[PDB]
Parts: structure tokens; C-alpha cells; sequence
């Protein structure tokens, strides 16, 4: 996948920070 990926949810992202910023959702 040219772009990164949620590596957890299964989405795609070309901005490591954006995806990494998404992990803030895997908290709890
Ligand atoms: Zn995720």
C-alpha cells in the first residue's frame, strides 16, 4: 500500500502522523 495504514483498523493514510493521530482512538 503506497500510503500507510491504520495497522489496526484496516484503513489507509499517506500521513504517518495522521494515522498515528488516529490511534488516539485505540485508547480506553
Ligand atoms: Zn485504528
Amino acid at each position: 500500500m503506497r500510503p500507510y495504514s491504520c495497522s489496526v483498523c484496516g484503513k489507509r493514510f499517506s500521513l504517518k502522523h495522521q494515522m498515528e493521530t488516529h490511534y488516539r482512538v485505540h485508547t480506553g
